[PDB]
């Protein structure tokens, strides 16, 4: 197979566990997004099956991938959201709780909260502590990246505006995983956002035994670029288009 081929090179030169690569035909970048959730749901469903604990992020690739998440049941299985706030980490996972018919966890609080002193209030109630904690021990985690700029997601529903942009751009920036932006060596650039997120840390995910992203897009290789290159990512499913651009 090209497909197998390029899987190869992929696990070779960024050391990775697995890279599950879709054969796009005659796709736009949206139709080829579907196609890659589609084929996510199926191939990681065979993973997940195996699994006691999971993770997930949020973003519109992992909503993407839970809609096409098949019916099988894990009873077992407890899911856990990864980060705080129909995108939201908390409700990807209470869907695919009712798919599974499995335990779950909510994370109660905001993902980012700009004061300082109630971020820390937050971060301390038990709950809240509790779920992070398990989300620090996941056996597995599902995550997107992402560019923050030339209009992303993020942007569009006003989670970050011009000036945090302008400031991530200023320190560096290049992608964001988990709502954690970090610079070209995969490390958390130093600016107030990442201080002020309720979520895992990129240095949380770098520990977790088997973390799986999902991504599409070419304006996203510079990200996934820099968080392959430091290792924070196990498994990737991405398309074929991504994966020539990428080796």
């Amino acid at each position: 197979n090209a497909t197998v081929d390029l899987e190869q090179k992929l696990e070779e030169k960024f050391g990775l566990e697995e890279a599950i690569v879709v054969a796009t035909h005659d796709m736009s970048e949206e139709e080829a997004l579907n196609f890659l959730a589609k084929e996510a749901a199926y191939t990681l469903s065979k993973r997940i099956a195996k699994v006691k604990t999971l993770g997930i992020s949020w973003g519109k690739t992992i909503r993407k991938f839970a809609n096409e998440f098949p019916f099988i049941p894990h009873k077992d299985l407890t899911i856990i959201p990864l980060i705080g706030g129909d995108l939201h980490s908390n409700q990807i996972c209470y869907d695919l709780k009712k798919k599974m018919k499995c335990h779950s966890k909510y994370l109660y609080a905001p993902a980012l909260v700009e004061d300082t002193e109630m971020k820390t209030d937050l971060s301390k109630n038990k709950y809240i502590s509790e779920v992070l904690e398990e989300g620090k021990t996941v056996d597995m985690a599902i995550v997107g990246v992402s560019s923050p700029y030339n209009h992303s997601t993020m942007e569009e529903i006003g989670y970050i505006n011009s000036e945090d942009i302008e400031e991530l751009r200023y320190k560096d920036v290049v992608g964001d995983i988990n709502s954690r932006f970090f610079t070209a060596d995969g490390k958390e650039a130093k600016t107030e956002i990442n201080t002020h997120v309720i979520g895992l840390s990129l240095e949380e995910l770098k520990n977790i035994p088997t973390v799986v992203a999902l991504a599409n897009g070419l304006q996203k290789k510079e990200a996934l670029v820099a968080a392959l290159n430091a290792g924070l990512i196990d498994v990737i499913v991405i398309t074929d288009r991504m994966a020539e651009y990428i080796l």
